[PDB]
């Protein structure tokens, strides 16, 4: 046997209160009304989910296996890579990151205080001198909110002090090492526009194109030990510093390998021989390993002319149509191969042959046109889970803002503009916070980002047209007005005429104030002011963006 987890019968233990029931308030009201269909994950559930992600990996690797590994790895060798300092790592530390056991926290790391920057120093010293002994790991179960039950995730995470050290020994490899190996398949790399412009060129520059998302069930609790040390393999490809090849063997063996998992209590709760969810390496380390198995199956089944896009677990690959019957036993035989290599599916692939029909990381390919006529294709997904976070976060402060996050990533869609951004410009207005930075997560990592320079970052990552999209598809129109309807949202109407009025203050106020309201609101109304690049856009430094943060999401950076 090979269980993904073992387990004591100690209970996986909450941190606090946990609210379930989403707060009724008059604000959170004014954006959803059927707040009962609305609830948070708690560690009440954290039983069935320990369920759910044991169970036995059965894992045989082949030639084609070998092969792309052997590929990657010449590839890794071209890759160089420097220490962090513990500074450097201290300042990558999210302000709100779970406190050390050892006397310290965030605050304290951020501050670069005394006692914090000598524990780390003594754990680092640890990694360098010990390659052994088992590093302890804490497990809980994380509060999400959904509509309408599933059970909590479970997050597995070591303490501050060595998430610091990861960093330092790890922050530059995964910063650098994924593109190097995995070429334009790495899907982090991409900003939003870009990957669309990536995917509709994939898909059009095929003769008859074919695609399908490939779903692993539990993906963490499929790796297998010898996945987490070819993973290692890989990292020591690269040109590292002496101290960085020990600390990653360390932590590799006294960490990523496995360990013992401890709950809130101080309880042993059992042991993981399965990746960490926590840990700095989970998003390139699934991205690495997940494109290594389907690289190898995409062979195995003889797959022509493949794309991949690769952002962790979640995988697309689009290739050339044999046909529907062809494609169909492709597919089998592309999971029958995935399922040797312990990446076994949860709803197997179905091939699909319009492209705004593939679902991936909650988002499927949509089409609108721009104010100049041109047809532009974006990023979307059923809103139904940001509404009803949105409300959430509306009626009780949250440290993270899923919202902000949404509105910068869906910032085209139908819905990010008309009621996520109408809403919460609303109340930052009324509440004179239109200046106060925020921290929302994008693509699972922290980012401080102030409301103002919404305009500049929409325009950098999806161009001048997310300002200006009309005549969006029948298929999204229904979608989001079916949402409404479920969630109890005011019609588009309402969200018109709320807008229009958001609008007016915020031009008012002159400065990015009247940027954001020319600019974020100009579908609003009747008199469109013509919209021009901003020019100031360009200096946003975004040189360190889109590092994967999933799913611990202990990674920081501020808009500079
Ligand atoms: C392998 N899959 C992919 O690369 C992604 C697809 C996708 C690909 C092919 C397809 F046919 C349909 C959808 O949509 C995405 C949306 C996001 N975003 C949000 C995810 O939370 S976003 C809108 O910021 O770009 C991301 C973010 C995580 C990097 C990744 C992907």
């Amino acid at each position: 046997h090979h269980m993904s987890y073992t387990w004591t019968g100690a209970l996986i233990t909450p941190c606090a209160a946990e609210e379930t029931k989403l707060p009724i308030n008059a604000l959170s009201n004014s954006l959803l009304r059927h707040h009962n269909l609305v609830y948070a994950t708690t560690s009440r559930s954290a039983s069935l989910r320990q369920k759910k992600v044991t169970f036995d990996r059965l894992q045989v690797l082949d030639d084609h296996y070998r092969d792309v590994l052997k590929e990657m790895k010449a590839k890794a060798s071209t890759v160089k890579a420097k220490l962090l300092s513990v500074e450097e790592a201290c300042k990558l530390t999210p302000p709100h990151s779970a406190r050390s056991k050892f006397g310290y926290g965030a605050k304290d790391v951020r501050n670069l205080s005394s006692k914090a920057v000598n524990h780390i120093r003594s754990v680092w010293k640890d990694l360098l001198e010990d390659t052994e002994t088992p590093i302890d790991t804490t497990i809980m179960a994380k509060n999400e909110v959904f509509c309408v039950r599933k059970p909590a995730r479970l997050i597995v995470f070591p303490d501050l002090g060595v998430r610091v050290c990861e960093k330092m020994a790890l922050y530059d490899v995964v910063s650098t090492l994924p593109q190097a190996v995995m070429g334009s398949s790495y899907g982090f790399q991409y900003s939003p526009g870009q990957r669309v412009e990536f995917l509709v060129n994939a898909w059009k520059a095929k003769k008859c194109p074919m695609g399908f998302a490939y779903d692993t069930r539990c993906f963490d609790s499929t790796v297998t030990e010898n996945d987490i040390r070819v993973e290692e393999s890989i990292y020591q490809c690269c040109d590292l510093a002496p101290e960085a090849r020990q600390a990653i063997r360390s932590l590799t063996e006294r960490l990523y390998i496995g360990g013992p998992l401890t709950n809130s209590k101080g309880q042993n709760c059992g042991y993981r021989r399965c990746r960490a969810s926590g840990v700095l390496t989970t998003s390139c380390g699934n991205t690495l390993t997940c494109y290594l198995k389907a690289a190898a199956a995409c062979r195995a089944a003889k797959l022509q002319d493949c794309t991949m896009l690769v952002c962790g677990d979640d995988l697309v690959v689009i290739c050339e149509s044999a046909g529907t019957q062809e494609d169909e036993a492709s597919l089998r035989a592309f999971t029958e191969a995935m399922t040797r290599y312990s990446a076994p599916p949860g709803d197997p692939p179905k091939p699909e042959y319009d492209l705004e029909l593939i679902t991936s990381c909650s988002s499927n390919v949509s089409v609108a046109h721009d104010a100049s006529g041109k047809r532009v294709y974006y990023l979307t997904r059923d809103p139904t889970t940001p509404l009803a976070r949105a409300a959430w976060e509306t009626a009780r402060h949250t440290p993270v803002n899923s919202w902000l996050g949404n509105i910068i990533m869906y910032a085209p869609t139908l819905w990010a503009r008309m009621i996520l951004m109408t809403h919460f410009f609303s109340i930052l207005l009324a509440q004179e916070q239109l200046e106060k930075a925020l921290d929302c997560q994008i693509y699972g990592a922290c980012y401080s980002i102030e409301p103002l320079d919404l305009p500049q970052i929409i325009q950098r990552l999806h161009g001048l047209s997310a300002f200006s999209l009309h005549s969006y598809s029948p298929g999204e129109i229904n979608r989001v007005a079916s949402c409404l309807r479920k969630l109890g949202v005011p019609p588009l109407r309402v969200w018109r005429h709320r807008a229009r009025s958001v609008r007016a203050r915020l031009l008012s106020q002159g400065g990015r104030a009247a940027t954001c309201g020319k600019y974020l609101f100009n579908w609003a109304v009747r008199t469109k002011l013509k919209l021009t690049p901003i020019p100031a856009a360009s200096q946003l430094d975004l040189s360190s963006w889109f590092v994967a943060g999933y799913s611990g999401g202990d990674i920081y950076h501020s808009l500079s």
